[PDB]
């Protein structure tokens, strides 16, 4: 739309692409997500319907640990739909794999951010469904914000009752990979455990190039802390509680906030 110059591509989420966008008059840069309606059709909730579900979520979001939607340039004549967010120019906090992970204490501060954001979203009746390091954007204030609401869902009552899979394989909980329907909240906690694991190790806890072997490692193998880097027994204990294969016993968000690794 009139007031923005679209510059280079900066990231690519689940749908569309994100481009750096300059407001020439305002002397100010933004993150613009661009969706092509022709491209959407090729990828019972239809596309274009699914986009406006996302937009409905995005408009509610008002938390320091979640991204902020500014406006929607949305001309029915044009093919493109444009979603304008505030820019966090540093981008994702981490891309996995990577050789240099964060210290345990830097990881703790990033987990607090992600938990506070998740709590907000859960309080607001949203589940994210694709929490991973590459969807956590680093602010200039040192805090991460949760991005990419492409597979996220609104729900009623205590929890989202979900049938199908969505988001990234490596961060899907055992119960989601089928038959019976499962907790939204619990799937978000599992992904955040895998995220916490990535923060301190730089690699996922279950790794395989073939998806069937990944599924079995997720469903059956235990979490394995390598000897190096060394982390604390208190952190290991939180990770095992978050990567608990049974969603009934798995630690919920309110008790993660009271875990001694989180608080001290
Ligand atoms: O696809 C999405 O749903 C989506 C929507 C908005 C943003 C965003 C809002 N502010 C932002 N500031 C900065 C950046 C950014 C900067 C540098 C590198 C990558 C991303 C991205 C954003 C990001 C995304 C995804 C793209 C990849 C990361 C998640
Ligand atoms: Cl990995």
């Amino acid at each position: 739309l009139n007031q923005y110059k679209l510059q280079s591509e900066i990231g690519k989420g689940a749908y569309g692409v994100v481009r750096l966008a300059y407001n020439e008059s305002e002397d100010r840069h933004y993150a613009m997500k661009v969706l092509s309606k022709k491209k959407l059709l090729k990828q019972q909730l239809l596309p274009l319907e699914r986009v406006y579900q996302e937009i409905a979520i995005l408009k509610k979001l008002d938390h320091v640990n979640v991204v902020k939607l500014i406006e929607v340039l949305d001309d029915p004549a044009e093919d493109n739909l444009y979603l304008v967010f505030d820019l966090l120019r540093k981008g994702p906090v981490m891309e996995v794999p990577c050789d240099k992970p964060f210290s345990e204490e830097q990881a703790r501060l990033y987990l607090r951010d992600v938990i506070l954001g998740l709590e907000y979203l859960h309080c607001q009746k949203i589940v994210h469904r694709d929490i991973k390091p590459s969807n956590l954007l680093l602010g200039d204030d040192g805090h991460v914000k949760i991005a990419d609401f492409g597979v996220s869902n609104q729900f009623e009552g205590n929890d989202a009752q979900l049938s199908s899979t969505a988001g990234t394989p490596a961060f899907m909980a055992p119960e989601a990979i089928s038959g019976q329907s499962f907790s939204g909240k619990a799937l978000d906690v599992w992904a955040t455990g895998v995220t916490l694991y990535c923060f301190v190790y730089g690699k996922c806890p279950f790794i395989d190039d073939f998806i069937l072997a990944l599924h079995r490692k997720i469903k059956n193998e235990p979490v394995v802390f390598p000897e190096e880097p060394e982390i604390s027994e208190e952190l290991k204990d939180l990770i095992l509680k978050m990567l608990d294969k049974n969603p009934e016993t798995r630690i919920g968000v309110p008790d993660i906030k009271l875990h001694p690794w989180v608080t001290k």
